[PDB]
């Protein structure tokens, strides 16, 4: 529409300072004041109710932690390994499909330059389905210090799929992440109101898993799981680790929050060695450090985002992504001091306080006319004159 | 009023195209916007404070998926059978009177004809307060193949229902169900404020039921059971099946939602057997296959809607009703693919997260002069020029 | 100011008739938009925050029924006995000062009229510091069939309360309610901010209602009392009954919602058989025949309201009472067919779901940054042209 | 701004009459409207997501009172014990950085002064950044029998806060209050949003608080533990008190509410004896006497407020603190009254229901399109004419 020009006006100039961007959510807000309509409905949608996208953050508030004090934390470091590698954070970029949505002209290229480019370095996990071929992206990469993981969404026609894994392989891409978690649609209204799957093979099973395991080096890690049972299945096979997600809520909807399956998952790991055996990633509604350090107090490897990297790139590309990171680092560095901990090692379950991680309710229906007719209290008022 | 006219604008030419319809709600939105004030007021009016009828939604939201992943979902299965029939959807039509308010012209003859025109064909409940005759209703059906229940309030005449039971099996109806939670009136104070039970035995007994037995060849389901201690008698009495329901919340306010007597109930029948001698349905609060889904996983033989399909039949007619059909339809296998099954059949509790099933919560009342004082967060703005 | 005959306006003519009066909370709003404020502010008012005023009707919606079918309710019987005499209904109007607030022609003589008049007699607890005489309030009862109770506020000066009990036990007032939960002042912060207890003895004891029984032939029944360990000291010194109450939260905030505390002390007086030989009435919060119902299901012998009938008398008078006793009396009945019982006896814990009792809540403060920038979905739209 | 005069006109004369403030809320209004927008910003505010600092206010309404009744409570007494010194009031008014933000002339001085002055002393807590000098502070005092305590911030160079313990201990403090939580930032997005630590000593630790016993003979407490934990190690490095703080939610964002913390430890402390060899005191989100009451009964030895007597100060100066005093002295008199309690000692937790105290919750998402088109019921409206 002519309005598009009505975001020109926002989009150039109005938009503030990187440097007067104080949290993720207002990457957020910027991005849907200046995202295209049909680029909006598509990053910020979920399937259906949107029930489970929402339900992923609300679950953080569910733990609450247990800080300790009059610990000294001049020092703290918040570096750690996932899958093989040594990284600066113990968070990531998720793979989200079509970039230049949201950015037309580098898209999956800004992501992996702000990843790679500033001091510090966050390993960008790689969309099959990305606005970009697999091989710019990879060479976008402003560092060989930096991590570059591959998200695979298996084919119908394997051999396109086979041919996939080798040249993302050559490619030197670290890691395979098979995302489990889309086998059929999970629609997205508010995209679909906007109009008005062959790629991804429904046939997947683990026993392709495990023939995976022959075609590649690269370590696997089957993402989107959203079960214990699996979480356990996916160490029998041996595959290198499992992500517990339901695609940021995009797929069916009333599936828990990963945070609230990796607290119940865990401990049985715990119970069977299987723990170290298995790297166990988490995403879905992080926005802030302390998010990170719940799912990180409970278990996870590593944290990762979608929507908050994937806004940000879309409203200041490569440099958005850059503050992206630099504004959630110092997030969780700080929130790990008054924690009373020095390091990721340290972020352990005992600073938690998961008594009430089930508190997961459903009122009962308002009474409208007791609550309409009803006037509450008031404040004491000024003079008028 | 002359604003009859005003909906004329509105249901003539204005109304989105049927293909534009996205979900059940959408069927409501334009329905309220359209149908006549009488109408409107007596579909969507629940008893007193419309808790229960809007309870019976909110409890479904207690229940969360443990989806499995890794399971070849290319082909998947709803048809299931009912009362000795098969049927190709778990879900059913379920019996609302007086759909002329909404339907003038065709009323219950649309919904028959939606119901089994299309590819997809869905058992239609026949009211005995529709406001089409049950040989008209039971001659507009466009198929051989749909199923058609009658749905039997007992007259305080006996002899009137007795030649009803006559003429509807007669008329080749599939089943009866009696409906037992309207002995009274069930105050509906939307459409009481609109005006400014002969035909209802009040004293119907099990005994009554015991010898509607003996005068039928019919499946006997008792339609409107609130609590597990019925639903046993019912099975004691030797009846078909039960319908776990409240009226859609029309009659008894602060009645259980259904979904949460089922969960309560199965495993009581199981542990006695009945399970497979008594078919268990349910119905309130059902606008999407993810309800229908969590119903079918507790044991329920199939799922009914009343409101939803009222609301579509109002609006669109007997393409409406198709259209509501296709929703629903899809829906279902969708999710039915992101759980990991293929079957109704393998739809099992196993499936589902009941954790929180009885988080039915009322909180204490708000604090209204320390929110109200209380300035939250804000994103951070863009520049004025 | 010159508002008040803009209340004359609303209040003359613009009252809807009271036929057109569908419930309790109707006769609140009207109250509210004719009252005067210092009316209102006093009526309306609670201590403090008014949380436990609202608390009060908030914990009847964490018991839900479980209603019996299939049961022969043509017929049911709500009346029943309270302290030794029999009653139409089983509920009563409960004390409220200054009825000639509302009402400055008739005051507590109309409310005296109201329940007395028609078909339906309910008790009328008469309040210590009523606009009239105990004389003329109990001169004003139009039948010899309806039942008045004396609510005791115990003066400093006890020579003053001695003659009092003389006087209403002579003018022939079947029982002596004295209040106990009013010792100080429980501030009403809605007058307070308007005007911008000699009375009643802050030091009576268990000892003083010892020494009234001896002072009186009239049941006595302690008023206001807030834990079961009271409840049981009433039963040691032998008074008539009791009635759990906090004054309808115009006293201490944060006093359990008297049903609450129902729920938790019946069954220790049962286990102890003091349940016969004390009456536990209840009160507060009441607005709905479905309330009534929960508490006379749990124990309660009657079930007071102060408010609903306040507001009926300051609006229509004589009448509104009246109106205000048939409205809750048909809400009585007809949910108790629903139930499936025909008399107050059959009213038992049987019939209540109290699973979720105790699930009063308090979540944590809403994520503002997160829920704020969040667009949630939307309904299909008309077309616009 | 120019708009810093249209404060000028609400501050002047537009501020009602002291007296005319019903409660500590009311103070706060006055204040978000007449305070500088970045005094407001940095006494409203609090880390992060505020939800800390609001749930530590949440957190007290999970508790309910039990209520004695028929107690003389004509007599009640409030003073209490603290630190080894005898207060009037068993709540006191902890330390506030820069007060001359909201009282440019007098700042600290005019609330050591309102603490002071009237019949009724508060123990004033005196901060190390506060924008007046501890001298002219600890001079400003109206009374010798007033107390006042001494917050200290150990300095990375802890020679300075070697001679600023000599010099506080000098001038007469009673106590030093070491803030252990604020070892690092705790952002403020309030304030960090209007610009568009070597004092705190990161290194602090239990060895340096073992140190700080030798160079004092002031009682030492350890203010900002968030763990019964802690609680434990305080008591066995022998220090004085403890007080369960979350710096008023400014520091660790999701801490949990102290009065939340102090239900878990005093239990403890008393099944170790430690109870009286341990002074727990306990802060945030207390505004009003039953707040004080509910910490008073599970065990504190005093309740700290914060932002309460800042805004008070900040609008109406000594005499606002006075006010605010008198206020919150009346409202916990006044419901002691209604507990039937007539000393601290007697505030014991049997007098408080601690059942739903756990009940923390966090709701599923709302579905926003079945309460979207859902239409709630309506309070029977006026005649027109
Ligand atoms: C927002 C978004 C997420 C996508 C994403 C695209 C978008 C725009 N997609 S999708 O188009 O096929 O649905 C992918 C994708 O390419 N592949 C994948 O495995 N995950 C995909 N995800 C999910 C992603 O990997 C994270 O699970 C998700 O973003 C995490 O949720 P938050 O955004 O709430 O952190
Ligand atoms: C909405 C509605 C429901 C009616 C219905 C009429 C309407 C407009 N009515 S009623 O006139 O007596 O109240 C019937 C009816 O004819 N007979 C019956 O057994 N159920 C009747 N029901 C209830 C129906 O069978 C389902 O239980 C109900 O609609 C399910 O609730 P939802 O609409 O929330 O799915
Ligand atoms: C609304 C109201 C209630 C009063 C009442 C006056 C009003 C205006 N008052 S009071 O002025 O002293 O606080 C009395 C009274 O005279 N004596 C008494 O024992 N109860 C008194 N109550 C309380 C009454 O007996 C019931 O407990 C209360 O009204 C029940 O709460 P609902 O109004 O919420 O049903
Ligand atoms: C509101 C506020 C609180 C401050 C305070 C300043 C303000 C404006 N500050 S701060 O500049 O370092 O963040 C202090 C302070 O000087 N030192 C300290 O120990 N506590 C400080 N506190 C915390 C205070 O001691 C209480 O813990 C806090 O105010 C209690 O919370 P409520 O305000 O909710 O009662």
């Amino acid at each position: 529409t002519k309005e598009d020009i009505a975001r020109k006006e926002q989009l150039k100039s109005l938009l503030p300072p990187l440097d007067n961007i104080i949290n993720l959510y207002d990457f957020e807000y910027l991005a849907s004041q200046t995202l295209t309509k049909q680029a909006w409905a598509y990053y910020s949608s979920g399937a259906n109710d949107e029930v489970t996208h929402r339900e992923n953050h609300n679950a953080y508030h569910r733990i609450f932690f247990k800080p300790k004090i009059l610990v000294d934390v001049r020092k703290v470091d918040i570096s750690t390994d996932m899958l093989g590698s040594h990284v600066d954070v113990p968070f990531y970029v998720s793979a989200t499909a079509l970039c230049k949505l949201g950015n037309p002209l580098e898209g999956e290229k800004d992501v992996a330059r702000g990843c790679g480019q500033g001091v510090t370095k966050v390993p960008q996990m790689i969309s099959t389905l990305a606005s970009c071929s697999p091989e710019e992206i990879i060479e976008a990469a402003p560092s060989d210090k930096q991590i570059q993981w591959y998200q695979l969404y298996v084919n119908s026609d394997r051999k396109i799929t086979d041919d996939l894994v080798k040249n993302v392989e050559k490619l030197g891409v670290k890691a395979l992440f098979v995302t489990v978690d889309a086998p059929s649609l999970g629609q997205k209204e508010k995209d679909m109101k906007l109009k008005f799957s062959k790629f991804i093979d429904p046939s997947l099973t683990w026993k392709d898993i495990e023939e995976l395991k022959k075609k590649t080096k690269l370590p696997i890690v089957i993402k989107g799981v959203q079960r214990t049972e699996d979480v356990i299945k996916a160490a029998e096979i041996g595959v290198s680790g499992v992500v517990l997600s339901n695609h940021g809520g995009r797929q069916l909807d009333f599936s828990r929050a990963p945070i609230e399956v990796l607290a119940e998952t865990m401990p049985i790991l715990e119970q069977r060695n299987l723990k170290d055996k298995l790297e166990v990633f988490v995403d879905g509604g992080v926005r802030r450090g302390t998010d990170v350090l719940k799912a990180l107090c409970l278990g996870a490897k590593g944290v990762g985002l979608g929507r908050p990297f994937l806004y940000a790139n879309s409203c200041y590309g490569r440099n958005g992504v850059e503050k992206a990171i630099e504004i959630l680092r110092d997030e969780i560095e700080m929130s790990m001091r008054l924690l009373g901990v020095t390091s990721i090692a340290e972020l352990k379950p005992d600073l938690l306080d998961l008594s009430t991680l089930k508190a997961r309710t459903v009122g009962v229906p308002n009474d409208v006319l007791y609550n309409e007719v009803y006037e509450g209290p008031t404040l004491t008022e000024f003079e008028d004159a």
